[PDB]
């Protein structure tokens, strides 16, 4: 009766490897979003109306 | 009666490898989104109306 | 009675390898979305009306 229960991985980010030698960036930003990098987001549950989950480089401008 | 239960991987991101030598970027952004990088998003559940999940380089402008 | 239960992988992204030598980018963006990079999104469930899941380089402008 071994492992009668779970042995799982839910919403998992592992063994992410990155090797970026050079980024000679002249980044000019005027009222905007720029994303230059490793972004790991692991979630199990997100709920709600109008909800944003794991947004990267986002620009939200509502005339509401 | 081994492994009578689960041994699973649900919503998993693993063994992602990246090797980017050079990006001599002259990034000019005026009121917008730019994304230059590794983005790993692992989720199990997202719910709700009007919900955004795992958005990357997003621009939302509503006249509502 | 081995493996009477699951041994599965649901919504999985693995063994993604990328080797990008050079991108001498002159990226000019005016009120828009640009995406230059590795994007791995693994999900099990997304629900709701009007919901956006795993959007990349998105521009949403509604006159509603």
């Amino acid at each position: 009766v071994l492992y009668v229960g779970s042995k799982t991985k839910e919403g998992v980010v592992h063994d992410v490897t990155t090797v970026a030698a050079k980024t000679k960036e002249q980044v000019t930003n005027v009222g905007g979003a720029v994303v230059t990098g490793v972004t790991a987001v692991a979630q199990k549950t997100v709920e709600g109306a109008g909800s944003i989950a794991a947004a990267t480089g986002f620009v939200k401008k509502d005339q509401l």
